[PDB]
DNA sequence: TGTCCCTTCGCGTCTCT
DNA sequence: AGAGACGCGAAGGGACA
DNA sequence: TGTCCCTTCGCGTCT
DNA sequence: GAGACGCGAAGGGACA
């Protein structure tokens, strides 16, 4: 109780009582909350733990822990007591919603605003209420509500864009910043010689905002003469969060990496075009001749690591682990950099070296079926959800190893693992199909939508045979369904 | 005194006489379509030329020579033509009738060593493919075109939100030059003075004339949408065409001496309006629509109807004059001959009609029902003439019903699906083992050609997109959706996979 | 007049759902 | 299949040399 | 300092 | 294979 125990003390002591009913914390999201919300976020759900539990509320553990798990998480946790009955029973969102809106920091203000202009963004020929809870749910939530408040008829009059690009550039972290850099910028980009306007919300939706837009300002004519990028890779780079910090060193390098037999400009425009380009670019420069000395590989294999998102800690991952992979596990370099060329290369290559024991012993694939998962994004998720549903889906539902492997081994895998665990039965009981079809459908990146929209179509339909729908669904995945609506309709 | 001419048709008489023998064997109609044109000099050119064309390596037929030649500068053409036309075909690519097609427009010559000069900085330094090089050249002026593409292309799409596509889409009509220079100056005017979506400014740029629309939208929008109580989509609408300057004039007009006199909605005159030679239809419905529903004759509606349509004017005097004869004569109710004139080219239809119902029906045994039914469409004096050339060959020697022959003739594009099963019918069944009944099918749609072809495509050189589909399935998308419901499948595959 | 360019009208075909 | 979009050719005027 | 806001980075899924 | 989209984590500046 009341005291004035210091900072770890009082931690630990409202951690001793937080460890049952309602809300059972570990030390995982104890840790998650001190590191974000602190302390105070902590006492907070501590104090706050069975009114958020309890009725009207209902929130889930998760839900709670996501919402104080932020800097003003106490705050935020006040708050939603107050506005999510108002929210939900007066203006009709859900409490998903709600809770989306709290999970940012400075959720308190996104959610009071939401409150007060929700009113006035949502009158007639304005914006859907899932447009500002979009917007709403960042941090700076309120900023992005009220600049779009001010400056969406002023984007869409006097530069013709639609509510919807509006809704785009406001939708990110630092919406309020990307919204007022565009309505200055976009006379002085789209010019001849410059962008187009396109470009310039392309720009300004994807991440970079601001700061990639007044750098692509800056930097374009040099970039694109001096340098001899074309105006496309510039938009490319700029394209993603931290644009600004890729562009720069785009620029200080192209001068570096592309002299004789180095790379390409158009290999460097590929490291920079992700998230943390930068950091892909100087690791790059950085570990190329190491990882080629040392470990064996090539230029172009470093260049197709470095070439996706996490770029550098992939490029890092390879250099510490490559030799225990090929010699305590067996695998080739070649099989390494595969795991490795893909977003999360990092979590893929440790999860590889973690699970891939347990995986070819007690489940009995083989180290080429474990290197097949996890070539793919999302690796480590499909790793861990085969490990975790390989021996249900074969022994309930009847699948060999093989088709586990089939369904896992794209992007999403997990999704399409566990959708099939999900659909199998009513596909098949209900519906005709065999598992061997379900199996075709799910094994394609888009697997768990493919699935979703067959058995949609199937459940009640609006036309083609089944044969010639599963088809479709193969071929096209969810978007061949809703393709061939607009056509027998 | 003698009249100046007379020498010059006396030797374009000679010529024209000897043109007659090989290589070439140029008929009536083709020689007086180049001296109509192409003139004395052309038809002289081709004279000079005929061997050079006809075998050499150029292997032109004669309706490619006869189709260059019949131009403003027509000599000069064939000159280039037998200059460039290998140049064209492997320096860039292109296949002869890309040449051709290239050619065969006043200042031919010009367009010609225009797309050989400036087609590699098209397609290299701004993005362009050849096809679209290949349509901004093959209108007159193309040259004028082709070089405004290349000056204001980046422009029009950085400073005004453009696309290549739409850029290439405005340029590709006659005047395309002007079209573009004042899509430049007004787009700014027109979106944000008037509320106009870029779309719909492109919309009206995308026409010969293009400029005149533009610049009379620019003029007419505030009078029309205040007085005459119009809405911009129904003046975007009206603008939309080939003579949109002359169809907004027109509409300011006539407006309210059609509602008034004769009492049309705006709607109505819109509707009417909306076509090339909107002006034409317009007037000659203020003129005819008494006299057409005299004596309880024609009802209003049926007259807005056949003014609703392209050639309106034409097919309400053709209605005037044979409304009597098809009634009586043939036997027609009104409202057939009403059906057969609302389409484009709606007199061209009935005029053939009133030649072919006998013919039709006493030679081929077809039922007037069915003659009107194929009529009936745009284009329906193609598809009755198709089907009296083709019903023979169709049913005796592929086996088809005349039902069959009918429900392919009676669509819009009936001619090309005709001639095209007439085609593919023997690779596709024979070849690929798809059934008459499954070519009927695809074929007896609007659009039924290119769904064929799509599909021959697919059956001898397979794309691996559309492997996945069985030739059922296959079938079943061409009938669906035709050629882009094939070419849609093809895109998704690509993404998804 | 020969040649190039532009506008208007009539007519024919395909696409979009 | 109803409405809209796409697109070819004939034919006349301006322009110039 | 805690709260708010903005920027940057890593990662996962679908087209 | 590449590219678009969107979630969450972390770092740091302003500020009262
Ligand atoms: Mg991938
Ligand atoms: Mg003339």
């Amino acid at each position: 109780q009341w005291s004035g125990a210091r900072a770890l003390e009082a931690l630990l002591t409202v951690a001793g009582e937080l460890r049952g009913p309602p809300l059972q914390l570990d030390t995982g999201q104890l840790l998650k909350i001190a590191k974000r919300g602190g302390v105070t976020a902590v006492e907070a759900v501590h104090a706050w733990r069975n009114a958020l539990t309890g009725a009207p509320l209902n929130l889930t553990p998760e839900q709670v822990v996501a919402i104080a798990s932020h800097d003003g998480g106490k705050q935020a946790l006040e708050t939603v007591q107050r506005l999510l009955p108002v929210l939900c029973q007066a203006h009709g969102l859900t409490p998903q919603q709600v809770v989306a809106i709290a999970s940012h920091d400075g959720g308190k203000q996104a959610l009071e605003t939401v409150q007060r202009l929700l009113p006035v963004l949502c009158q007639a020929h304005g914006l859907t209420p899932e447009q500002v809870v979009a917007i709403a749910s960042h941090d700076g939530g309120k900023q992005a509500l009220e600049t779009v408040q001010a400056l969406l008829p002023v984007l869409c009059q006097a530069h013709g864009l639609t509510p919807e690009q509006v809704v785009a550039i406001a939708s990110n972290g630092g919406g309020k910043q990307a919204l007022e850099t565009v309505q200055r910028l976009l006379p002085v980009l789209c010019q001849a010689h410059g962008l187009t306007p396109q470009q310039v919300v392309a720009i300004a939706s994807n991440g970079g905002g601001k700061q990639a837009l007044e750098t692509v300002q800056r930097l374009l004519p040099v970039l694109c003469q001096a340098h001899g990028l074309t105006p496309q890779q510039v938009v490319a780079i700029a394209s993603n969060g931290g644009g600004k910090q890729a562009l720069e060193t785009v620029q200080r390098l192209l001068p570096v990496l592309c002299q004789a037999h180095g790379l390409t400009p158009q290999q460097v425009v590929a490291i920079a075009s992700n998230n943390g380009g930068k950091q892909a670019l100087e690791t790059v420069q950085r570990l190329l001749p190491v990882l080629c000395q040392a470990h064996g590989l090539t230029p172009q294999q470093v260049v197709a690591i470095a070439s996706n998102g996490g770029g550098k800690q992939a490029l890092e991952t390879v250099q510490r682990l490559l030799p225990v992979l090929c010699q305590a596990h067996g695998l080739t370099p070649q099989q390494v950099v595969a795991i490795a060329s893909n977003n999360g290369g990092k979590q893929a290559l440790e999860t590889v070296q973690r699970l891939l024991p347990v995986l070819c012993q007690a489940h009995g694939l083989t180290p080429e079926q474990v290197v097949a998962i996890a070539s793919n994004g999302g690796g480590k998720q499909a790793l861990e959800t085969v490990q975790r549903l390989l021996p249900v889906l074969c022994q309930a539902h009847g699948l060999t190893p093989e088709q586990v492997v089939a369904i896992a081994s794209h992007d999403g895998g997990k999704q399409a693992l566990e959708t099939v665990q999900r659909l199998l039965p009513v596909l098949c009981q209900a519906h005709g199909l065999t598992p061997q079809q379900v199996v075709a459908i799910a094994s394609n990146g888009g697997g768990r939508p493919a699935l979703e929209s067959i058995v949609a179509q199937l459940s009640r339909p609006d036309a083609l045979t089944n044969d010639h729908l599963v088809a479709l669904a193969c071929l096209g995945g969810r978007p061949a369904l809703d393709a061939v609506k607009k056509l027998e309709h």
